[PDB]
């Protein structure tokens, strides 16, 4: 039985080798193999990943990162003939965004989880400080109508983060990314949908980050948000708000309040919309240097299939963590052992759908489920993935520049009147910027005049 060597984003579980342990018990039944894990981190899996694939080292599966760049690189194994055979089943189960957002030269580089295909970015509040300090979030629909709830919870709770972010954190918005989103080139949602424009020269993004350095100056975000390596946990008080991506998997707000154990309350800020970005969220790659590149796929479709095991991993160990509900055909309650770093995460794992549902999700919000997933409407840039032949150096170059100054624009640290106008002067020194976004803008004519019948 090889040993199958999975790379994952974040932190380890405290009872890695129990879910392991009981996960192989399945795995190395069905397919002869045993898998190991091992956890990157939060703060710098990017950089680390890139390590591992510029190095062409051995591993077998990851969870990818900067795909689209690194799948014209020929990091990862062509998946077309696996999805015929190790991973049919897997396959079967994919909404078609999934297959327009990871096709690249008319191949699949990816097992992507079946999830929220379609999500919107939310404002998730503490619903403990909430209901403490009596704070009306009512009026909360973006980055600058937070304001008055940090200025609040700063002067009520002063040990809270007002707003807990991280090094790794980017502000939302309503954009497609035609590649990812380390690089600064978006189609604006709420533009001109025909034209590829650098998100920093966009007004209302210019706000966004004008709004975070001013939370930055008066203490609403830690000081050193851009090199910390602290997290703020879901289930205690540190934090006031925070950014959350949810979805219909999530059921409204049911999955974070299981995972907080506590009521957390969700705003939107962006539109829900099937987009690049929400189908490329958890994409699974093969290392093109995998030995074992048919078990790999055959784990993985067990992860996106096998309700025994996914549900082992993403709830814990049965008994301990989670029981099955009497009469209620699969609908479980978690337990005791839950509480904390002893499971996976769903989105990260395997295919939601097989997730068995928890007691605290409402027969409403099961409704509104289903509804917001029939209803997801296309953004116009879904599956216009940009081709990198004729500009390899160019973005090379480009996200080395970007690497350097944009954590601290992004987390609002430095002045963006001052940033923004270096690093634009920086990226247009060599003529690497220009030449990739003209590039882009004509990649995205003819896909956009393909389109348009004769
Ligand atoms: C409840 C649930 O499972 N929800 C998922 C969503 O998580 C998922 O969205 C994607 O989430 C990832 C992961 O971010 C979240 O989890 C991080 C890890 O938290 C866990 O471990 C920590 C210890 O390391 C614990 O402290 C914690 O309790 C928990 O155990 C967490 O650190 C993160 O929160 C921080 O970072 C986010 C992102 O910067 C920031 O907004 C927060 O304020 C906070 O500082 C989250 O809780 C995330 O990496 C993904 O982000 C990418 O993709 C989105 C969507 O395109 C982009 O906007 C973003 O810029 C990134 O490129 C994404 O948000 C969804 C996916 O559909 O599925 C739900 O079911």
């Amino acid at each position: 039985k090889p040993v199958i060597k999975m790379y994952q984003i974040g932190d380890k579980p405290d009872n890695l080798d129990e879910l392991l342990a009981n996960a192989n018990k399945i795995i190395e039944e069905k397919v002869g193999a045993k898998l190991d894990i091992q956890y990157l981190g939060w703060g710098d899996y990017g950089k680390k990943m890139s390590v591992i694939t510029s190095s062409g080292e051995n591993y077998d599966i990851a969870f990818a990162d900067n795909y689209i760049v690194n799948a014209q690189k020929g990091a990862y194994a062509d998946l077309t003939e696996l999805y015929k055979k190790e991973g049919k089943d897997l396959y079967k189960a994919l909404d078609p965004a999934y297959i327009k957002g990871n096709t690249v030269n008319g191949k699949i580089y990816a097992v992507p989880v079946a999830a929220n295909v379609a999500s919107s970015q939310n404002f998730a509040f503490n619903g403990t400080l909430l209901a403490k300090y009596g704070i009306d979030i009512s009026g909360v629909t973006s980055y600058e109508t937070l304001e008055p709830v940090l200025k609040q919870i700063k002067e009520k709770a002063p040990d809270v983060v007002p707003f807990a972010i991280g090094k790794v954190f980017i502000p939302s918005d309503n954009f497609d990314y035609p590649v990812a989103n380390g690089l600064p080139f978006v189609i604006d949602l709420e533009g001109d949908t025909t034209k590829v424009v650098n998100r920093y020269e966009v007004p209302r993004f210019k706000e966004h980050l004008k709004t975070l350095h001013k939370f930055y100056e008066a203490g609403y975000i830690p000081k050193d948000v851009a090199t910390s390596d602290t997290s703020f946990d879901l289930q205690q008080d540190t934090w006031f708000v925070r950014e959350e991506t949810v979805g219909p998997a999530d059921y409204g707000n049911s999955l974070l309040s299981r995972v907080a154990n506590k009521d957390i309350q969700i705003k939107p800020i962006t539109n829900f919309i099937k987009k690049n970005q929400t189908t490329q969220v958890a994409n699974f790659v093969i290392s093109n240097n995998s030995k074992n590149k048919e078990k790999s796929m055959e784990i993985l479709n067990l992860l996106n299939t096998n309700p025994e095991l996914l549900n082992g991993l993403v709830y814990g160990p049965e008994g301990k963590n989670w029981e099955k509900i009497e009469g209620k055909e699969n609908r479980v309650r978690v337990l005791d052992g839950y509480k904390g770093n002893t499971h996976m995460g769903g989105w990260n794992t395997g295919n939601n759908w097989i997730l068995y549902i928890n007691e605290n999700v409402t027969d409403q919000q099961i409704e509104n489920s289903k509804k917001e997933l029939a209803e997801a409407k296309e953004s116009p840039a879904l599956g216009f993935i940009f081709n990198t032949d004729n500009v390899k150096s160019e973005i090379s170059a480009i996200a080395n520049t970007m690497q350097q100054f944009d954590t601290a624009i992004n987390t609002g640290t430095v002045d963006p009147d001052k940033a923004i106008p270096e690093l634009m002067e920086k990226l247009k020194s060599e003529g690497a910027y220009e030449k990739v976004l003209n590039e882009m803008q004509k990649q995205y004519d003819e896909f956009l005049k393909n389109k348009k019948l004769e």
